[PDB]
């Protein structure tokens, strides 16, 4: 009964406290620290999508087992997303981010030394389970330090690190394992898939190391009744910002903050309680006051992920076909296209970041979705490799804006006590959509050119039609 009023008061006071702390060196530091975490997810996604389907041809496998590994890893990412997103609302943002990154790093490290396909599959699956939790936790964790004045722009600036991780993975793949030799094969060669697997883990290890230095989210502390810890963290933020700005004498004035109020047997009971609470949050996401928002969010996210991850398998085959037609008269191609795509995304992320708080989230999302639909439709007309690459750059440049807007909107539409639960559920749905799109678009490879693009464009059109119905959030305190 009373809790809604108490939480509204908490949000209103928290916004004022953040305005007192201001924006400065602390948020700039946290920005890079969490950017490393996003980069790790980018690296893993690239490895699953482009390296491993290329390595499947050298590692010995039965024909029926060829596509198994990516499916398994994406399902692991789905499970990890739901698990860590749910737990981050009960144990904390920093805690769960540390745990998930540790899992990812440990099993990525272990996968370098295995001597068989089964054990490699196991270790890679658990690495996926680990990394699946990063994005939902990262975005909420960063959002909880941002004042409403420029929260959208600051959240939008965060998405570059994912593309940077993709570029990092592609460059390391080209440098270390050209031709994608993957024999289960090193003897300390420094030019081997084991060394590539190790090098891909560096962003996650650095993320863990840097993240150990950062404080836990004070909003999480306040929502769980820990007044003094939240006060200490907020004082740390204020003092860091003011000392960096050359005003060490300024005093943090906040006096009091609103707050909300055998060994194995004990562990079992604890786990049961945690499961019950996570399930309660997940079911609350479909309560009468959030059901419609959740369903519309599901539709939009599913359609966007479906179209993108279907194109991830459509485009390389189109390039191969065009190259074959031209020749009728490698890793470097992937690295080159990835680098150009990142350079194309960059202007789109700059523009969307600068406009996010100027024109609102809904208009950004709708315009970017329409432009994404049309740019996807244009792919059917490419007659040559250069034109195809240019059109892919166009599509990425326009779609990054819609993904940014939907990230901000997803952050702001859900309350802090279940934000990471909602975000994790949506991210798990996105990875399920990735699985489905990859399989369905793989089924088209032998048939025709146009139907996959028409299908993706229709999916994006439906996504935009749903996106038009979401409520605007610009100019509101973080619920
Ligand atoms: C909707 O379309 C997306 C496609 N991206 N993409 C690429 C390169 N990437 C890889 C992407 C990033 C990550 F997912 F890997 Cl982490 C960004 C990008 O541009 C290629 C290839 F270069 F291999 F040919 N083919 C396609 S489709
Ligand atoms: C709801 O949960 C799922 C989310 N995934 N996701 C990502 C990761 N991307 C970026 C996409 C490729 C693009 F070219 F379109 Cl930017 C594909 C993808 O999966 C980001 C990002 F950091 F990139 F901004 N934001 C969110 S939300």
């Amino acid at each position: 009964a009373q809790r809604r009023k108490e939480r509204e008061e908490l949000a209103q006071q928290y916004e004022a406290i953040l305005r007192e702390c201001g924006h400065g060196r602390f948020q700039w530091t946290l920005y890079f620290v969490l950017g490393l975490a996003l980069m790790a997810d980018g690296v893993e996604v690239f490895v699953v999508g482009f390296v491993l389907p290329s390595a499947e041809k050298d590692m010995c496998l039965s024909d029926s087992n060829k596509g198994m590994l990516g499916l398994i890893v994406y399902l692991g990412m789905m499970v990890g997303a739901f698990l860590w997103g749910g737990l981050a609302d009960r144990l904390g943002r920093r805690q769960c981010l540390l745990i998930s990154l540790s899992v990812n790093s440990v099993f990525a490290f272990f996968s370098s030394f295995v001597q068989g396909y089964g054990t490699f599959l196991f270790c890679r699956l658990l690495s996926g389970v680990g990394i699946g939790g990063s994005i939902p936790i990262v975005f909420s964790y960063f959002s909880e330090f941002l004042a409403q004045e420029k929260r959208g722009e600051h959240l939008s600036w965060l998405c570059m690190f994912w593309m940077i991780g993709g570029v990092y993975a592609a460059a390391m793949a080209w440098a270390i394992i050209p031709h994608y030799g993957w024999s289960f094969g090193s003897a300390y060669q420094f030019h081997s898939w084991r060394v590539f697997v190790l090098v891909c883990a560096f962003p996650s290890v650095f993320a863990i190391g840097a993240l150990t230095t950062q404080p836990e989210s004070p909003r999480f502390f306040l929502e769980n009744g820990k007044h003094d810890e939240a006060w200490m963290v907020l004082k740390q933020v204020h003092d860091t910002n003011m000392r960096a700005k050359g005003h060490p004498e300024r005093v943090f004035s906040v006096t009091h903050i609103k707050t909300i109020h055998t060994w194995y047997q004990r562990w079992g009971v604890r786990a049961l309680s945690l499961g019950g609470q996570v399930w309660g949050n997940f079911l609350s996401c479909f309560g009468p006051e959030y059901r419609r928002i959740t369903l519309m969010m599901m539709g939009v996210w599913f359609t966007m992920s479906f179209s993108y991850y279907g194109l991830t398998v459509w485009f390389p085959d189109m390039i191969r076909h065009l190259q074959a037609v031209d020749y009728a008269s490698g890793a470097y191609m992937v690295y080159f296209v990835s680098f150009l795509g990142t350079l194309a995304v960059l202007p789109g992320n700059i523009v969307s970041a600068l406009l996010m708080d100027k024109i609102g989230r809904l208009r950004m999302l709708a315009g970017s979705s329409v432009m994404s639909c049309v740019s996807c439709f244009f792919l059917s007309f490419g007659n040559s490799e250069s034109a195809m690459i240019a059109l892919l750059c166009l599509f990425g440049g326009v779609s990054i804006a819609s993904w940014n807007a939907l990230d901000v909107l997803t952050v702001e539409l859900y309350p802090s006590d279940k934000r990471t639960t909602a975000f994790g559920f949506l991210n798990a749905l996105c990875k399920l959509a990735a699985v489905l799109g990859i399989s369905i678009f793989t089924s088209f490879v032998g048939i025709t050119k146009a139907a996959p693009i028409l299908f993706a464009s229709a999916a994006l059109a439906l996504g935009s039609s749903l996106a038009l119905k979401l409520p605007e959030t610009r100019g509101q305190v973080l619920q």
